[PDB]
């Protein structure tokens, strides 16, 4: 019987190699909070979550307070084997702030795996160690956008996630350029980040039909709450429609399933508040015959490893896991081999294998 | 034209006279963040919002960061007259954190009113100065609860909000005790804070009908997201059903209107992110023939004043505004006369009429 006797955090700031721009925001960096749980046997578990305030509403400052002043009193002194009960009772005290919850759920999984002397991926039941990711391309003018895609293709990515929804006229013009520049061995994924209205979405889909493109998904074309439009688009489209911001948790998944509002759900740990809730979504989706992909915020490689581990355990093969491509290799090379576009888990790691304490000063 | 050239924040904590406890939480104090906006003509304006993390997810520390580092760059240097656009631009950078938005929205309205040398209530179109509130009663054992109610009645409240949803057997037994101790001059409002399932809700409603009791509303009996159950309870019930946690913003209001999931919406500024979004809810409800009441978190008298101002401007007469009853009179006596159960705005205040001098400058 191991008990959690300490909880500490540290902020992590990472610079991006190039500017990330979506319909929602623009950034050159990632802000994350790491949490450390210490067992009474000295073993330490870790989780890392992004603060993407425009999407999940999380802030580093809110996460720190929640974890150290709200969750901590519930967790401290509790048995590791009571994790499900502990997380349920702790999470009930906080509405939203899903990324804060992600950090805690991940640290618990790290502990659970380490206590069994296995990786988290293995704990969750993964067989495979490799998942393929697209690379995503910032909003920008057509010329710049074609250049970024060529860079991705030269880097060995054949699945390309094209951000749209910032400028609809630009989005339409871009299709022409794509059709001219790339073959059908390149697979496109469009993600509007809610930036289109219903009419524009249908128009974009009709426009795709005018060219010869390999298009795999249309992701979150409209506002997260316009489930009626999502259903209409899903019925209209010959291309699978993906819900992202429309689905954070299991009850969101129930709603989109009930309303036939997508063909596929993009599961993200920063939205679900960690692995436990993501598992519940996957079960619901499976029962409903809805497929799942995994995705992320522009977030640290640690979140990517955790997400890859989950996907491998759940037989999820469609992934937008690209942040590794936006940051320095040394940030992930302790735990991941990225042979683009393949994210490969390194062998024989205990827990996730993040190796955070070496570079970060944790404080209670 | 006036431009906003400075933004400051301050944390304010206030003690409660007695313990507030619901199905949600238990507390002896209020945590608030206040924001001050300064125009380049010297006029300052203020808004104050609660951090009730279990409900809106807001934290003091989160609100502080959001206002200083996210909202401030958008607001600073902007024209006051552009406020609708400025707030739209600012709020699109932040999901949730509605109480942080409330603080900023209120400070803008304080400025707007002060620029016209009038109260915010007057700015919003209010004429009347007074609104009746219930008093709310903490969860407790039956005997405890009867005593708290008697205290309220003795204090002159005739509308009583009874918190339920923590212990269902207690809730059911309590009805017998109410029917025994009280006549129909006392009107009850039950708020389960989501604590009941569908079966329990129908049972409580049937139980009510076994007695002689004046029952005005049943509030948020089930989970905020179970709209199907809300719609079923609404159809089943002979008592008006109120959506609280099911409606934060206008798009939430559209959903409950579309699904016929309530008879009435409880509008709170801490959920709406301030007055502009609250006005949009009111317009939608009006169009759908859905009534509105106003409500609050357990929050500062400044928030209560802002909410009373909105209600008076919107012809909303049903209110659960009680926190004034939970704090020392000298906190609010400058801008409000609470002669129970009447919340009455003082004459000739400019803007809201509260200031931060003790917090910021002393």
């Amino acid at each position: 019987v191991s008990k959690i006797i300490d909880i500490k955090t540290s902020i992590i700031k990472i610079p991006l190699k190039r500017t990330f721009i979506t319909a929602v925001r623009s950034t050159n960096h990632i802000d994350s909070l790491a949490v450390e749980l210490t067992l009474d046997n000295g073993v330490k578990g870790y989780g890392v979550a992004p603060a993407t305030t425009a999407i999940t509403g999380d802030t580093l400052q809110g996460m720190q307070y929640i974890i150290r002043e709200i969750f901590a009193p519930v967790i401290l002194g509790s048995d590791l084997s009571d994790y499900k009960q502990t997380l349920e009772l702790a999470f009930k005290k906080v509405m939203f702030n899903s990324a804060a919850k992600m950090a805690i759920d991940l640290a618990y999984h790290d502990l659970l795996a380490k206590e069994q002397d296995i990786s988290v991926a293995k704990l969750l039941g993964a067989k495979a160690n490799s998942i393929v990711t697209d690379v995503s391309i910032s909003c920008g003018n057509v010329a710049e956008t074609i250049q970024n895609i060529q860079n991705g293709v030269e880097a060995n990515f054949t699945a390309i996630k094209v951000k749209t929804g910032a400028d609809f006229n630009r989005d339409i013009q871009l299709l022409k350029a794509l059709d001219n520049e790339f073959s059908k061995n390149i697979k496109f994924r469009f993600d509007a980040n809610q930036g289109w209205n219903l009419a524009q979405t249908k128009q974009f889909i009709e426009e795709i039909n005018k060219y010869s493109l390999n298009v795999e998904i249309i992701e979150q074309p409209v506002k997260y709450y316009d489930i009626k439009a999502m259903a209409e688009i899903t019925k209209f489209s010959n291309i699978p429609v993906v819900a992202d911001e429309s689905v954070f948790d299991a009850k969101d998944a129930e709603r989109v399933i009930d309303e036939q509002a997508c063909n596929m759900i993009n599961i993200k740990l920063a939205k679900t508040g960690g692995i436990l809730e993501a598992q519940k979504i996957k079960k619901l989706a499976d029962s409903a015959g809805i497929s799942c992909m995994v995705g992320c915020m522009m977030e640290s490689p640690a979140g990517i490893l955790a997400t890859a581990s989950f996907a491998l355990a759940e037989d999820i093969t469609v992934a937008d896991l690209d942040p590794l491509d936006w940051v320095a290799k040394d940030l992930y090379s302790d735990y991941i081999t990225f042979n683009e576009p393949n994210i490969i888990l390194k062998d024989n790691l205990k827990g996730f294998g993040f190796n955070l304490a070496e570079n970060l000063y944790f404080q209670s």
